[PDB]
């Protein structure tokens, strides 16, 4: 029972996503196509990443991960595909499922991306085992659409991957400086105060997610209980305590802060929208300290 | 052949819907996931209702619903798993539509109202809390029930773990409901409210019932007088479709697919151009 | 392992989809459902027709695409059920899609369901047809169909017992090819030296631009990859570039590409930047190009 | 102490506007210049003609007004000026305006100087006129002429010379009565026992809608205050009220009230609340009313 | 040299105000119209009221001031003429001009407005020496255009009292009970903590005014120099030292709070926007302590 | 019969201009009060500059211009007050225009740079710092110094108050300039900015000038290609007028009222559709 997990910039405005899963059906007549989600920001790949590094835990093993956004498409440039080494524990660090999770085994799942470092923090976050070119014409086409390599390049050979084809026979091995990666922005300590971002608004909830992780705060001291003084956009602080959840703010409206399902300081109303009166955004200042 | 059909307020927008997805596989290898869809305003109990309270006619009998908003997520609450009875009408379907059987469906939410009309319009058999860590997990996350409590134990509802043994029965009181806005009366007008924007065609649909409306005296020819938010009027004879009226964009005044007074142009939008809203009181008089 | 392609102008924010998806598997449980996309403006069946066009050459044999906007729902029309001849080659090359030389498609291994209302005008054309029947019969449609859902009654459910396999010839009576309402489709005048179509469509999410100058209008003026060329839309803007496989061909990011889209039509967009968004260019604007 | 009134399209964001008046007091050194409106949709001259087809009767007789949209500016066409016939009563119930029985105003006593392009077609529909005559003359205008400011050069600096004092018979040749241009404007007709016009404009800030179905069309109806009328906007919307002098009479805040505005012209509003905003109404759209 | 300044809410957008001051200059051949402002939210008597309360100490001696907002016109109401009886100093207390300022003389200047509370916040600052229901048709039309009476009731008489009509000749004497007022919301002491309201957005700039007075201030010991916390809409804290003007905040785009021109607590950013990206709006809980 | 021209970024959306008024009348009770405009994008002193900058010549002598926005008001800071000497052309008005002596106006502003191209195009014959307690207030009050500083020692030099009398005389260095962006060349296209967008009608304004086109070989005839914000591209010979394109709608490159290289629609709106904007890059070459 294959499964291609599959993550775009495509959208949902067309017909271009069920292009690539006729495709893959075509290709592995058993397999089961899942939606990550087609509404990233086109060519933004640091955003691409944080929809897809979280995935391994929750899927079956030998879940593949078709993953694009494909900004040189039509180039001389060839798509990755990789084996990673750990599932990894993660959220709030835990197995997903019931009773105490489901234990993932070492290297059960592939990832196939463009090389233009969207699997930046999939390598950091899981590590891999083995890394190959995607170059043979058992898995892509002679003659690829030179726009459409989101299809070419990645639906199409990860459905032969879901179909059996052998990891090693896609290509030549890539040595780990061969495969492209992004920078991630650092957290920086500033006195005491922790210095980050706003990484994203939480749609369609308008919650605040910050790039300052629950590790940064234990480095500091802070835990569940915490007085914080959380500012963002230079101007606007805020004040509550670092809380499991958005009912521990006490009445409709009130300021929560907590940790996300993915481990990072986060901001929000309770059951009301912080990000979307005030028109709060990706990419501004964030500041916490207790 | 177990199906799950996932109706929630997480979007499309992110991972947040396929990692619950992943784990429905991971439970029930076999399973078919359908999606009701996930775009609901977040924390509106009675929208969200809407979306789920006519769905068991038109699937497969031993379906399971996994319905959620949870607002409430991170706290004492668990999830409340009900079996229905009655899967109520015309049957859907080819021919004179398919019949389904008593006690074929399962709805699995938070128990916060979400489940109301599902519950008037079908009743149940049996209803539990959801609180086995056989079905959900032993350590939650604090801010993804939606996740922990609805799609994990529904998982286990679709390969077959028994209902009964999720938790303990909860009686009648135990299962939150909200009050829904009755019709009311003044003269010979009967005051209601637009209960809903019809995307992406933009018909408004009101809370004025084919029932209220009969009790009051008026059938399908009846020429009406619908006056929306108070001030726009409208004028139209009531009819069973959009093409009744003619020229494309002159006015329909019908019947939606649930018995309640609507009202569009026939082939064009009407909420668009006049930013029409749900919440919007609807007044109608013969 | 039998496949519905399912395309309407429903939309995915209610229950609708859903509705017409149950009906699909209680009548055929052992289907997929794929879906196309629920997004088209409501009643543009012109819009609707690009989105299923292409679909036969990317699915397997045997497939059935449910399409369908339906402004006459509860009216005495019917649905059009069809066989296509060929699935078609295409993309700016013309071949077979998948890997190696591609997956070659049988002849008449395809059906369609759809509104009698031109939805299909694009699918019969570039596809031509080997029968076509009315879907009258109470065996595939309900006895009493809701007024203002025919998408699911007349639609969503034929659809199911054809992909079950119910015989296409006995859903109803065969067509004549003048019971097929069509809609016209503007053509590229043959101006001087220079080509005359419109902007048909902007490429969502990316806000590239689309013509309806394809590549075989092209080659009636001698037009291949190098070929300098000037594109004016909206009558006032003349961009210049060469004619390239694809974007990065362009230089730095932001710089003017001119292409050939997947769909096989003349393009025009930015180097990973949006060129319709920032200046609202939109589709029905004027088309012009030469060497 | 003569008064030129002013109204143009050049916007009050730059200062285009103090360029003309400064010109003015050079000109005209005791003048006192009043701003009808420089907000006008640029080169719409049905809607300039609007906001100043009403003026004569609210000024002191010789006030000059200035009037300008010049969207041939810079070319060989040549501004006209007028002395009208009659001040013209007007308002709803139709009168002089002032306190007591209000200021009674002589014939002859005004002069509008604008483009010739049919800016002042209602002024001389509404009023009459006693001489026209072309504006040419170097004594009044200046004899190199700034290309794109027609607005200055041909109406905001001969206005000041005719304040000043000079001739009118002098500006230049005298215009015969087809070389004035008009546009047409759209009349009310008579249907059945309903009178069938437009929505003329929305009377901005408040969102009240007004329609081009005047007092004087209604009386050929015989509608007069009381009279329970139908008035239907955009074809489906069938407002119901009584024909009331003014806004409270609608009773609760909120409430439609049909009325005669200050222009003479069948209306409709809310009391104390905006009518046209929050629907999004707008001019042109079809006005219908029937007792 | 007579003065009348002019506040409606007639716009500029078509020849409204220009019928009035055609009429103006027809009553009145020597006169000079100030327009005030005609841009205010109709009917919103609260707001018409801060354009003209701070208006007498600017102008000279003998200005009348026309000011109109007229939801009831066309009915049987009557407009009312007042001479202050103060002048008053203002600001962050001082009378305007070069110097020491120009001192104005009491009853120097009279307001002609609907009796409908416009004119509340001028008798409470200013007082009045005399009040009149302006009734005769010496000043009013004998047929008043029922649907704009803020030209025949304010416009028109108001041109005639320029003119040198009198007074007291306009109709009978109104007794204080007589004139309509509006309630004004009270600023709260809520512990040591001064609760009110955003009054304003200060249009161009974004910058927010509240309705907590330096009054208020000294009352509960705040002076120039003191850290306060500022809470707007019950969730966005600001924390700054009151300072007398905007480049005290430091650099650009820092946040100032100081005292308006008009004495208000009030809160901005140096040469930026506060009020504008972050939606800020008008009846938004404003909340203040050291 | 002193005038006094006004222009500030106050707006007119409230009695901030109203107070100013009331205080020049009060000073200078004969004056003229003209609005200049007062709509300018708060502390842009390029914007403010560009719209008193051509004034003199269209104004009587004697005029005295009040123009400001004050970003660093209620500081230590003073204004300056100059007497330009050349009002500089053609000669503005009928006949051949009317010429205007030198040292006919004077200039009150903040000294933050917003007379920069003031004194570049007409020159000065003396600046003085405004510091008399005869003219501004002794308690200025600090959050409005466009009313203390600007227009109350505008309406006193209206008034015939001298104007070496205000305060101490400053040296040229003492009076702060912007620097203006250069015209720049790459191949033969000369690259520039958008300066301006002409609302209310959307015709765009380039700070390319006449002297930077015919320098490289540019004159009424030359069939141009401007590029704007580097990808909209637009194609026409250069020409006086708008009507000189044709067709309602077409294209016009032209030169504005200042000898700057233009761009616009014949009678209708360019920079609306497209969303022009000030700051966008403008290419052009022949
Ligand atoms: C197949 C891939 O084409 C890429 N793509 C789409 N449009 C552009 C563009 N204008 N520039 C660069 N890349 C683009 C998308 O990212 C898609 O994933
Ligand atoms: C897992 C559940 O978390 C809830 N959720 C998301 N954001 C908030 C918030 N700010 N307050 C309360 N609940 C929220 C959603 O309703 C989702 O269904
Ligand atoms: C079931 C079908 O109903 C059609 N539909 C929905 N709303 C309208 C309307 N206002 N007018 C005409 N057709 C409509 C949709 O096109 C859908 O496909
Ligand atoms: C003459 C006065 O008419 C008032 N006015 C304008 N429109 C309305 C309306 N729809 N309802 C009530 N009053 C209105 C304005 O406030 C103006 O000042
Ligand atoms: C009196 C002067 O005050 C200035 N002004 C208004 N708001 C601000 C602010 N937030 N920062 C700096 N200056 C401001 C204006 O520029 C006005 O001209
Ligand atoms: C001086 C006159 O210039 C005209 N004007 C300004 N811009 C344009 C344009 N793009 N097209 C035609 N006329 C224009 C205005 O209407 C003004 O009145
Ligand atoms: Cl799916
Ligand atoms: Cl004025």
């Amino acid at each position: 029972r294959p499964i291609i997990a599959f993550m775009s910039d495509l959208g949902t405005t067309d017909d271009s996503v069920a292009q690539c899963k006729g495709l893959m059906y075509s290709i592995c007549p058993d397999v089961t196509v899942v939606d990550v989600c087609h509404s990233m920001t086109p060519w933004d790949v640091e955003e691409g990443a944080r929809y897809i590094v979280d995935l391994p835990r929750f899927f079956p093993e030998g879940t593949v991960f078709a993953t694009t956004t494909y900004p040189a498409t039509g180039t001389t440039t060839r798509s990755v595909a990789v084996r990673i080494k750990q599932a990894a524990k993660g959220g709030a660090g835990q197995w997903a499922g019931s009773g105490a999770g489901f234990e993932r085994a070492e290297g059960s799942y592939i990832y196939i991306a463009p090389n233009n470092g969207l699997l930046t923090t999939v390598l950091e976050e899981h590590g891999y085992l083995e890394a190959y070119e995607v170059t043979s014409p058992k898995v892509i086409p002679e003659q690829p659409e030179p726009t459409f390599y989101s299809r070419e390049m990645v639906a199409i050979p990860s459905a032969h991957l879901a179909a059996g084809f052998p990891l090693s026979e896609v290509g030549r091995p890539l040595e780990d400086h061969e495969i492209v990666r992004f920078n991630r922005p650092a957290v920086e300590q500033d006195g005491e105060a922790l210095v980050g971002v706003v990484s994203a608004i939480d749609h369609p909830f308008g919650n605040v997610w910050t790039n300052i992780h629950r590790t940064d705060l234990e480095k500091a001291g802070i835990g569940y209980g915490a007085r914080l003084r959380l500012t963002l956009d230079g101007v606007l602080p805020f004040e509550a305590p670092l809380t499991p959840t958005f009912a521990d703010a006490g009445e409709i409206g009130n300021i929560a802060i907590y940790l996300n399902s993915r481990g990072y300081l986060s901001i929000a109303r309770n059951a009301a929208s912080l990000a979307y009166p005030y028109h709060l955004k990706e990419g501004m200042s964030a500041r916490v300290e207790a």
